Parts: structure tokens; C-alpha cells; sequence
């Protein structure tokens, strides 16, 4: 195996692939990267055993075929580190593969390929290509809700959810939802899949937004979404993510609307004297008007008055301003709708223009 | 107390007093500010026993006169979250102290300014004024060699050192050194003082860089700074501190010049294959060459060959390349010089073209 490659051919490849590796790797070879040369094609992989990240360049130069197992951090630190524009030439010897560029060398140990972890081959059941930028508002716009580390595991992942032509995420806590589907041009048939929130990490960050389309294919227990070189595949979790359907609230009849950052800020600053652990704020709504207020165990106070659209009868409703604070930051745009229905009730939140994501927090007696 | 100040002209005193500020201390008062107007001035004072920190803002609206004591924190928050512009109130009601802009409204926890720690008078006995940025300079080129935790608690500060019309500081853990010495145009006394590690990283911090005088004070326990209207005072630490002239190689024979990114971008590549425990290299240096090799326990290697000045006997020395990659990144400079000696003995490094600073690091076995 030789193969000679320009730094920078092999740089956002290196990036990507090393994504997945993270976790104490135990089993030393995960902390390893595949490298193959076979057609004029250097593949590198990595995985954590549940991801996997493949990721394909070209080879123009002369080449070698055959396959072995590099130290990651320690090959992307060496080509990162070369000059830019440096063509790094890359041979195994024996054990050891020699990386040489100009007056540099390196020698870095390898494990065998014929070690290297193979997820197994799965069937296809759903299919379907978007925008790569479709992709990416609907993880980003939600992804902040799903549970870190929770008992229900089910909760740690997000649900990509068919219906029609709309593709839909939803992610949840347990506390609060969010929710954001998107018209994907295509029939697809009703499907529900959780994948694991790593998994939904690693394909927000091989998403740059440009024009090769990402094409997803899913099967029963793992999910594809290849996008021009890369080619990422993990597993999903086994199931069961609750009906956000019912967490919506049944017909808000209450609505205010204002302005994002303004709302923002007055809670920010509301925030700063509450409850450490509860984070509790209390709204008052009334005609135009919104006050917002905050307390805390040493009996310091907040008090914010702002000019808000809001007709309608007059309310008090406390929640946690730090789920508050989140949509609103997810929420990046100029107008913000808040539907309410009561002072027991959840809260929708939404964009006062797109009906695209909406957003649930529960509310709290303070 | 009673005063009215524009947002702009409060928050970079709040954020130079609040910066050390230990968010909850052991001793509570320690985590507040002291608030005083008195004349046409707001003084705001934080502590820590060790140091202390003043800002004054002249007040042009109406107040009235009084001392109290606000958590630091809080306050720094609630002024920097409001908006631009904004004139904020305080006026002490009680023992609350109520902080009203626009229509927010906060009101915060106060702690006598009675029991506000009343830090030690003391005599001035030497005295210079200095360009703020002779003095971030004297720093910067310095203080990365101090120690951090070292059971020779003399050495977790940096001398600062009078002598004719130079002001020098030196810095050393016991395996390097920093020295830096530049003229300040007055003749000073023969006085060294040891400042601790804390006090220097908040002289540096308020030393935005300008024009201004910066005055210094050094008493027989303390040194204080005055530049603007913050006014700095730090105690300072008793033990014996080294003596850099016998750090200094005696008389280095053997030189070297080479360009100092060509030779960093180098040693930070070696480093990649190096042990992790020890960070050693090692150059042989030969006519018109240097040649750089790490290896590590996994028996990777990593070799650079580059191109210097060097007309001198062939030497192999080993260094923790730790510490030549941090006095290279600390020189901001074009052409570096290495004079050596021979393999047992220090080398010193300095920028080819001014020698106000000289590094010295010591040799390694590998």
C-alpha cells in the first residue's frame, strides 16, 4: 500500500472520520483508522462500534493497493501539522507505516486491517434524498431538547418521523419538546425511527450546507445518509419515543407575539435572581403588556415590563426560563408567538411566521 | 446612597473590580463589592484579602453620599444584560439595594460596608511611572515561566527587579527561566520584590495597553499600581528568588540562527511522537543543519530536517521540546538564536535582532 495525497485532500476526510472515536477506547483498534487503497481510491473509516464514518479521495498519483490501521489522532495531527499544500506520501513498511513530506518523516505503529471492526450488511426498506440545508434545520432546530444520559435511553436520540412528503424531528427531555417537519418533495411511506443522539451529532457535523444532496436510506435497525465522499451509517435505538402529538396543548386560545430579542433579554435578566436549581419565572399577561418577574431563596427580585401584541384576558403562568431561554436562541428569527391557554397548561412557542417548528415547555406553580 | 450612571461608563470598572472575585468564598463579604460615593465619586472596591482592586467613576447626575456592599457577580450581570445605553439607578432602600433601568427593576442582597475587609496602610519607599506598554511587555516575555504550585512558594511569582534605569522581570520554575529588562528613564534604587503568580495575571489584565502613565508604588509588603482610575495594591511574598545571572550560560561559544515559525512548526510536529511523559527531543546540529528526532515507548518515530546558520563544532543535546515551543511562541519575532554551549549545559534563547529578552531552558538526558 502507497499512495501519495496533497494535505488538504486529506484533511476534511481525517476530520470526519475521527468524529466517531471517542469513547475510553478500550479495544485499542477503535482509536485506529482503516486505511485502504484499492481502484485509485484511499477510504479511510472509524467507528465506535455503533457509527461508522467512511470517507473516500481519489487518488490522481501512483498507488499501491492493500489495507491497514493507523493511530488517528496522532495521523491527523502529522498532516494538519504539515505546511499547506505539502504532498504527504504515505507507504507501509512492514509494521509500521511511513508518512514523509519534504525533510519530515514519521513512522506510527499499525494494527492489522484484518481486525478492524465491521458492522454487518443490512437491507434498505425507506429511501429518500433532500437538501443537505433541509437536513440541517430540522436537527438543528430541535436537537437541543433531547435527554443527555436518562433511564429512558429512548429519549436520548431523536425521532425522524415519514408522513406524506413531510420529513419531522422531535426530541424531548421529558420536560420540554420540540418539534420541526419539512416538506422533502417526495411520498414516502410512515415511518418512525430514534437515532441515537451521537448518531444525530456526527450527521449535523457532516452536513456543510453546499450542493452535493444527502441521500438517506433506513432500514430496521440502522440508518445511512451518504453526502458526495462520506458516508456515515449507525444503528438506531430500539423504540418507543412517547406521543409528542399529546404533549401539544388542545387549542391555545391565547397568542402573544414579540419581539425575539427583546423577549430574550428581558429573560436573561429575570434569570439572573431566580431559584439556582428551578429556575423558576412568573408571567403576568395583560393587555399589551407583559411582566415578567423572579425570585430567589435570599429574597432578591427581578421585575421586567415590556410591550407585547396580546389582546385577550389577563393571566399568570410560571415556568423554568432556562427552557425558555433555549427555544428562544433556537428560535433565531425576529418575532416570537407565545400560545397559552391557562396557568396549568403548557406553553407553545413558534415563530410568529413559520408554523414549521413548535415548541412545548410545561408549566410550573411558584 | 444615591447615584445615576450611564451603562458604558460603570461596566469596565465592574468587570476589572469583579474579575478575581471568588464567586462564593468562605468568608462571604469577600464575594460583594464595596460601593462608596462620596465627593462626585463612585469608588467600587474588591477584595480577597490578598489583593484589592479600586475603580472610581466620576458621577455628573445627582447622588448622595453612602457605602454598602452588593454580590459582585449579580450586579456585573444585571448592569452588562442591559441594553446599550441605558442609564441605570441605584439608590440604597434599606438593606436591599435597588438597581431601576427602563422599566427593569432588581433589588439585591447588601452586606454592611463596615464589615468590608479595610486592607493595611503602608509607606511607599520606591516609585516610577512607566508606559503601560513597557509593562505588558516586561510580562508577557515573562510570565509563562513561573511556577504554578511549587513547594518553593517564592518562585509562583516573578521578581520584578530595579536597577539603574531598567525595570527587568524574571520568572523561572527551576527548569527554565524568562528574563526581560527594559529602560524606564528615571534611576531607580537597587530593589527586587517577588509578586505573586494572582497578582501578576491581574496587573496584566488591567493593563490595556495605552499611553497612559501607569504609576508603581513598591512598599516593603506590597506594591500598588496606579493606571486610569483603577488603582491595583497586592501584597507581596517574602523566600529568596534565584539569581538569573548565574542561570545565564557563561560564555556560549556555539550559535545558531534560524527563522523562528520554520523552527516551531517543526518542533510542534516532532512533539506529535514523543513520549507523553517526558516531551524530549533531540537535535543534532551540524554545519548549515539542524535535525530534530522524537520517539516514543511505541517506538514511532519522527525526524525534521531544516536548513540554519550554524558554522560550529557537530553537538547532540536533548530538551523537553515543551519548553523551547513555549519561549518560541512567546517571541513574536522573525529570526530566532540558540547559544549553546555543550550537551550538559543550558542553552539560551533570545529573538535575533534585541535581546531586551533571553530564555534559558536546560538539557535533557533521553
Amino acid at each position: 500500500m502507497k499512495f501519495t495525497v496533497e494535505r488538504e485532500h486529506l484533511l476534511k476526510p481525517l476530520q470526519q472520520v475521527s468524529g466517531p472515536l471517542g469513547g475510553r477506547p478500550t479495544l485499542p483498534i477503535l482509536g485506529n483508522l482503516l486505511l485502504q487503497v484499492a481502484d485509485g481510491t484511499l477510504s479511510l473509516t472509524g467507528t465506535d462500534l455503533e457509527m461508522e464514518m467512511v470517507a473516500r479521495v481519489a487518488l490522481v498519483q501512483p498507488h499501491e493497493p492493500g489495507a491497514t490501521t493507523v493511530p488517528a489522532r496522532k495521523f491527523f495531527d502529522i498532516c494538519r501539522g504539515l505546511p499547506e499544500g505539502a504532498e504527504i506520501a504515505v507507504q507501509l513498511e512492514g509494521e509500521r507505516m511511513l508518512v514523509r513530506s519534504g525533510r519530515s518523516r514519521f513512522s506510527l505503529s499499525t494494527l492489522p486491517a484484518a481486525d478492524f471492526p465491521n458492522l454487518d450488511d443490512w437491507q434498505s426498506e425507506v429511501e429518500f434524498t433532500l437538501p443537505q440545508a433541509t437536513m440541517k434545520r430540522l436537527i438543528e432546530a430541535t436537537q437541543f431538547s433531547m435527554a443527555h444520559q436518562d433511564v429512558r435511553y429512548y429519549l436520548n436520540g431523536m425521532l425522524f418521523e415519514t408522513e406524506g412528503e413531510e420529513l419531522r424531528t422531535v426530541a424531548t427531555d421529558g420536560h420540554r419538546l420540540a418539534v420541526c417537519s419539512m416538506p422533502i418533495g417526495q411520498s414516502l411511506p410512515s415511518h418512525s425511527v430514534i437515532v441515537p443522539r451521537k448518531g444525530v451529532i456526527e450527521l449535523m457535523r457532516m452536513l456543510d450546507g453546499g450542493d452535493n444532496p444527502l441521500r438517506v436510506q433506513i432500514g430496521s435497525n440502522n440508518i445511512r445518509a451518504h453526502v458526495g465522499d462520506f458516508i456515515f451509517t449507525s444503528k438506531l435505538v430500539d423504540g418507543r419515543f412517547p406521543d409528542y402529538r399529546r404533549v401539544l396543548p388542545k387549542n391555545p386560545d391565547k397568542h402573544l407575539e414579540a419581539g425575539c430579542d427583546l423577549l430574550k433579554q428581558a429573560f436573561a435578566r429575570a434569570a439572573i435572581l431566580s431559584n439556582e436549581k428551578f429556575r423558576g419565572v412568573r408571567l403576568y399577561v395583560s393587555e399589551n403588556q407583559l411582566k415578567i418577574t423572579a425570585n430567589n431563596p435570599e429574597q432578591e427580585e427581578a421585575e421586567e415590563i415590556l410591550d407585547v401584541t396580546y389582546s385577550g384576558a389577563e393571566m399568570e403562568i410560571g415556568f423554568n426560563v432556562s427552557y425558555v431561554l433555549d427555544v428562544l436562541n433556537a428560535l433565531k428569527c425576529e418575532n416570537v408567538r407565545m400560545m397559552l391557554t391557562d396557568s396549568v397548561s403548557s406553553v407553545q412557542i413558534e415563530d410568529a411566521a413559520s408554523q414549521s417548528a413548535a415548541y412545548v415547555v410545561m408549566p410550573m406553580r411558584l
